[PDB]
């Protein structure tokens, strides 16, 4: 009955919280029943804006002791007339309530306490108040730990469980003697013996700022750290298992935290207000990372780093993420989203100011480009489906917390990324910071929505000469931030005509989403003529335009959008396309190398949707063979994986494995002699990217050389495995061809080196290598190990099922797996972020054909009884990308099968 | 009355004349076509005012006002008068109505002048193709079984409605037109036309129309007489009989007859007996009396090229069509409910004729393997049929089709071994020759034959019955099933009880017997044999011949004469076992079979526990006779089928590779690292399945055997090192180890292979790729009939099916394609139910049964034609599996472990 205000997803507005008192008691060991539990109480305090005979507040799983009959006390502050009543209280399960039913109204401005008395489970289900656990030498440990975001405080204490319903927090944590709690704070003094129990100690913790519950933290383990302070005074401390501790798989994010969060800091004009920002590195997380106000959660794979067995791509994930939840110290602490369907104000402002963080950290890596592969081209893909969503979708549109987990998700991520990186680059990024600053300093401790940012940037904007737009911050802005999509950028250099529409990866595609601006834009345009730079140009919110400045003779040509910085498709007239294949066949050098990686990607996309031949796309991944930067080459292998997803089952196949094996054995001879036979490996990780990327494609596709590498490392490991001789950028490339190309006896020895690593980078790589078994009876061992959480984390399921199903034999594995146990899968993930629509989005990305969309639609009537939980907008997806795979097959396998046997 | 499905009684034809004229090049529409007239003489037996005669797929073309013509045959008074006639497609009826009544006791005959298609659709008459040198020859063939003839002309096509038919084909001049009959006389030219011909044939016996045949072509043939003075000749394509691959069917054909014609004291009545190799034919092959219609690798043979499978292969299948011109063409069932009276006694016959022709071979005993066990798999579901089936159920030609099946056929020859082992051989021989002697030219029902084979029983003291050869007979015959024979040594207590896969198949066809026997039962006493015993019409009874002790034991149905299962209780079962480990040389090798066979089947339906049918093959690394390991190979390949796609398979891998590996090392030795193959047959196939075997499950020399024997053939193409005995494995083996490379030099290979024998072994390789998009690719080649013939189309479906690699493939490919294979095969026989039982046989999990439920119910609106009853078998089978396979995953997962 959604005429009840409890059966409704929103928080009424009557009530508003000011501070909770929360004290916590895990146990980690078992009771008589099996379960570890923990037991609280808490205290909160609101005051009544207005008249209301109810109190609704979140509670999710908790079980409550009973005073009077009731759930909850409830008094006024300080006695004053009148004081409540409860008639009753319930629990409302669906909308996650605990409602209070009072005789009379509150009054309006007083404030008022309730307390409780609760327990829960400490589960391994990754959500609220939880357990992890490791082996330490012959013993396994269990330790109790939190992650609150999006909906699952409410797990761990009845509370106000809405992001711009702020307070602070008193935590208290009652433990046991020889264990060490953490929260957001410093405890407020020496931890004393529980006076009910002396073998249980207390720790009380400093008062949290003003902030919102999702970011409250705590955890009980036997963790050490290592510890420094930052040059501003911050107490930095790295926290992980003991093991890692002792081994320095600590020590690299000890040095660049600091570093990384005084910067932002400075950059940003706002000092971080805390006196202390733990990391501590996690057995069982979902997330990867979580930036708890003061006490950072990671998962292992994330924070910690080996200087001899981790890999340099290791390395660089820890900078980032870690860049990553320093940003949010201030992009959704200091400042946080209203509402979770803006989303992006938190998480596209971190991902685009973790590459300033990680860049000043680690300035030789030039960590600021791959922001293009990374997240533009990794939204792009999705951002062109009429079953996309907007960076700010419609409040009323993202209400239960299934919907809340699913905009956890590469719109609010990487277009948010990339949209910030637009703005930045056309305001300047002097100028942006400065707007930024002001925007920090008006809104910290409270909340914002999409507008509030662009008053402050056109402030900026407008008290310089310099830099100056066509339009508003918000006419131009708004474009970009309420209507899904980007356009393509189409020129005919013959006449200069410029236009633009909507992308769509299948033109005959319905958008039912309807856009003020009618899905127009504004758009910034730089461009080259032959190399030259030329003037910059704006595409106001038109159809079409003609500048000459697009308009080109027979000696030259000219490309739009130099380093990607536009969030947008370029096309160009066929004599354009073929000036800058001869320019690329002549001298690639004179193409930026981000540009060089942009036609390729393009095309490709272009092709996709029937905007060019497929013919193009492909013929601008012949100069490939004379190549050996990174990312162009990683641009071709990403968009070629889409003619892999479509064509590794069919006849296309062959042809095109003989294709890629041409265009990557010169970069595999190339590596091969700059790296000495494999013993010198280069300096720079962009050229370490570029030989793992030689080295992965050369095995995949038949390079005999790269074969016999490959085969002799992984022999010579398995005569003596106590000394790894596989440099680990190679690990993944060599497991996997090891597997693939033998039987059980290294499958099993793979599996034997995987339950006994102790390093999650090592053990990532060898779990990632089973899944390269060619043997059906061996895979779905596999797949039958990921049911058991003794020998396949519960984070771990969702990324092995996606491995396997890569694997051309596996796709119909893990697709009838997934079939068989969804009630399970949809439980343990249906309400997460990332895992469940990660999973739908894996397992369906081959489908191609009719028979492969009647049985996904066959299997969304299957499981009508679940529904489709955190994976519901993936499952429309999924749909929309298999009606346009099985026309894009139909009408381009015979030319693709032509063309890849006439270059080949 | 016409849309009912059988034919009015009213109306019984006499004769007909035929004249087809087939149109070898396309016509102005494009279609290959022939041309006819015919005139069906009949006697009106019962006043009627319609006639209801057979026509499928024909255009008619009408004369004054009408589709046909009705003459009364000295009528006179008032002639017919027609009023309308009418094709009704469903019962594939043409409905002449008429004005008055036919008149009881007249004869009429009706005129008929038609067009059809040449189709490629192995039905009625229609194409086959072939190349030579560089151009495509068509010719024109027949294939009538079971309700085809009515696609060649109108006909009252059932089988117990005889006739004589005269044919007459106009043919191009350059080609010879083949029917039943030898020509009446030289062909003339067609007046209308002189580069066409004109051929008629001698009137045929009075015969079913399903047995009628007519073939236009350019083949060549080799020629003999029998000793009895029957013409024998050879047919095929001219490059294959110039090879001499007709020979070895020369040498034998007429010899076979000849047997038959002395051991059943019943002459073959035609002048000659053409057999002739089809390179487009659905059947493998077909009885047509006068002229025997065969796959080419059921008739043709490579002395270099060929394997001695496919040696015994054509002999079995020659002596099974000639065994034929007494068992269906001479004395023909009343209808085809009642199939096995020709199957079921051809699958049996054709033992006794290839015997007869290469007698070292010792082929009577592989009917155990190959008639016995195939059916008993199938003979232990709630959803089997009985040898005589209620005719009601037996309607349709989908109905028809079906019943062309593994009961018709081996049940049945099985059922007849029995018979023919309990009363002996000589005695039954004389009962089938009373039998024959007195329906010849006629149609007969079961209880015409019990009769027979009474009267031969009551005329000598010797041979003594329990009971009548009817009451016997009718307990096999008229319910399905057979019973476990269930023995306590301890006491001598013996029981039987209908033997069900499934304890939890519900078995709602009833049986007027309860599903009790009257069963003959042999046995030894630690092997000397004992006095023989019947179970009579009981439950239970008690026999000291059954009753042990501590240092003895026994075994019944001794070379598995018998229809049925034994089951013992442990303390035989051990030894049995400790015997086969000390000796295995005292037990017969059939028996040998037998055990690992029975208790398979008993492990599965819960009467033994699984560990002790897999004890039963512990011994099996000290044999080398080929029978008992086929029995432990092909009872194992329903544990692979369950388990090769679960953790089980890697410690039964080994334990087959443990078991195999000294087998193999045996041929090694004693065929002097293969130059020198086993002189006897068996030997030969038991060194087949150790190769087949060691390579298929790791064994590392037989892997090197295969690579290296493939790569030197690929180096130099021309000259095959590879023993045609062991191509199978090698080429399947080399593709299996290889990639690209190898399968598209087998594909080529296949694409240009000349000897059916020959390409049939390529194309099988080529579905051991482990490559899914070669799977993909190969089976897109099947729906391209330039590629692969339709006739090889469920054949190679199955095979890839097989591959664990191309099981869903080939079971997404089959409901994708669903219309074509429907449309293909589902009113044909074996081909459809051959191809539902290969795609769903592993299914063993709730999800696959969900989805077979569901393709089920996605083609409600088609129905599964002649796959009806094979789609509601394999439902009931995936039921077992799931719960045998959640039982027994644990168990056997221990065994094949602990066992190495």
């Amino acid at each position: 009955d959604q005429s009840k205000p409890w059966n409704v997803y929103r928080l009424p507005k009557t009530l508003i919280p000011d501070s909770y008192n929360v004290t916590l008691r895990p146990y980690l060991t078992p009771n008589n029943k099996g379960l570890y539990v923990f037991t609280g109480t808490n205290i909160v305090r609101f005051t009544c804006k207005e008249s209301t005979n109810i109190v609704i507040i979140h509670s999710k799983r908790l079980n409550y002791t009973s005073h009077q009959g009731h759930m909850v006390a409830l008094s006024g502050v300080g006695g004053f007339h009148p004081q409540p009543v409860i008639v009753r209280t319930e629990l409302v399960e669906l909308t996650e309530y605990l409602v209070v039913h009072l005789q009379e109204p509150l009054v309006a401005g007083r404030q008022y306490e309730m307390n409780s008395e609760f327990q829960g489970e400490l589960a391994d289900d990754l959500a609220g108040f939880y357990r992890s656990e490791y082996m330490e030498n012959g013993v396994k440990k269990v330790l109790a730990t939190t992650h609150m975001q999006a909906t699952e405080a409410r797990k761990s204490f009845p509370c106000f469980d809405e992001p711009a319903m702020k307070a602070t927090f008193n935590i208290t944590i009652i433990h046991p003697n020889n264990l060490v709690a953490l929260s957001n704070m410093l405890p407020r003094g020496p931890s004393v013996p529980f006076g009910e129990d002396p073998t249980w100690k207390v720790t009380e913790f400093e008062t949290t700022p003003i902030m919102s519950t999702y970011l409250l933290a705590y955890i009980v383990s036997e963790f050490s750290y290592v510890e420094t302070r930052a040059p501003s005074g911050v107490l930095i401390r790295i926290w992980a298992r003991p093991s890692a501790i002792n081994q320095g798989h600590g020590d690299y994010a000890l040095k660049v935290t600091g570093p990384i969060l005084d910067f932002f800091s400075q950059h940003y004009d706002t000092p971080y207000p805390l006196n202390k920002s733990d990391q501590i590195a996690l057995p069982d997380f979902n997330a990867g990372a979580m930036e708890n106000w003061g006490l950072v959660t990671y998962r292992e794979s994330a924070l910690l780093y080996d200087r001899q067995s981790s890999s340099s791509g290791n390395q660089e994930r820890v900078v980032t993420v870690i860049a990553h939840e320093l940003a949010h110290q201030w992009f959704g602490n200091l400042v946080t989203l209203e509402w979770w369907n803006d989303l992006w104000l938190n998480e596209g402002f971190a991902s685009y100011v973790e590459y300033l963080g990680a860049d000043f950290a680690e300035p030789t890596w030039n960590l600021k480009d791959l922001m293009v592969l990374n997240d533009v081209y990794r939204v792009m893909a999705v951002d062109a489906l009429a079953s996309s969503h907007p960076l700010s979708t419609p409040a009323s549109e993202i209400n239960t917390p299934a919907q809340i987990s699913e905009v956890f998700d590469s719109i609010s991520y990487s277009k948010g990324a990339s949209v910030l990186r637009m703005l930045s680059n056309f305001l300047t990024e002097d100028l942006f910071k400065m707007g930024i600053a002001s925007y920090l300093h008006t809104y910290k401790y409270g909340n914002t929505i999409y507008l509030n940012l662009w008053e402050h940037l056109q402030q900026v904007v407008d008290k310089q000469p310099t830099i100056k737009l066509p339009d508003t911050v918000s006419a131009i802005m708004d474009r970009w931030i309420l209507q899904m999509g980007f356009p393509v950028i189409t020129v005919d250099t013959q006449t200069g005509t410029i236009s633009q529409q909507h992308f769509l990866l299948d033109p005959q595609s319905v958008v039912t989403r309807p856009s003020q601006f009618n899905y127009l834009w504004i758009v910034p345009i730089s461009s080259v003529r032959s190399g030259s730079p030329q003037a910059h140009y704006w595409l106001p919110g038109v159809e079409k335009a003609q500048n000459d400045l697009f308009k080109t003779t027979a000696n030259d040509w000219v490309l739009l959008n130099l380093n990607v910085t536009g969030y947008y498709l370029v096309n160009y007239d066929n004599e354009n396309w073929k000036k800058i294949q001869t320019q690329l066949q002549t001298d690639l050098s004179v193409i930026p190398v981000i540009n060089r990686a942009q036609v390729i990607h393009d095309a490709f996309n272009l092709a996709s949707a029937q905007k060019v031949p497929v013919t193009l796309a492909l013929n601008n991944t012949l100069f490939l063979i004379q190549e050996t930067e990174y990312m162009p080459w990683q641009a071709a292998l990403s968009s070629l994986s889409y003619f892999k997803l479509m064509f590794d089952r069919s006849e296309v196949y062959g042809p095109m494995k003989r294709y890629l094996k041409k265009q990557v054995t010169p970069l595999f001879n190339h590596f091969e002699r700059v790296t000495k036979n494999w013993t010198d490996h280069p300096q720079t990780l962009m050229d370490q990217y570029s030989e793992i990327n030689a080295v992965s494609t050369a095995c995949s596709y038949g390079v005999p050389e790269c074969e016999k590498l490959a085969a002799t490392l992984f022999a010579q490991w398995k005569k003596n495995p106590q000394n790894n001789p596989i440099h680990p950028n190679l690990r993944s490339t060599v497991y996997c061809n090891a597997i693939a190309q033998g039987g059980e006896e290294e499958w099993n020895f793979v599996w034997e080196q995987f339950l006994k690593a102790e390093l999650v980078n090592e053990a990532d790589k060898l779990r990632g290598a089973l899944a390269c078994s060619n043997q059906v009876w061996i895979l779905n061992r596999f797949l039958s190990y990921t049911l058991d959480p003794n020998l396949i984390r519960k984070q771990d399921v969702t990324s092995t099922l996606s491995s396997i199903s890569s694997n051309v034999v596996g796709q119909t594995l893990v697709w009838d797996f997934v079939q068989s146990n969804w009630k399970k899968l949809f439980q343990d993930y249906g309400t997460g972020s990332f895992s469940f629509s990660n999973l739908i989005q894996a397992v369906t990305r081959r489908f191609s054909t009719e028979f492969e969309l009647q049985q996904l639609e066959q299997f969304k009537k299957n499981n009508m009884d679940t529904g489709f939980g955190s994976a519901t907008r993936a499952l429309e997806q999924a749909l929309e990308k298999t009606k346009a795979n099985l026309k894009w097959v139909k009408e381009n396998k015979d030319v693709v099968l032509r063309w890849f046997t006439e270059n080949s």
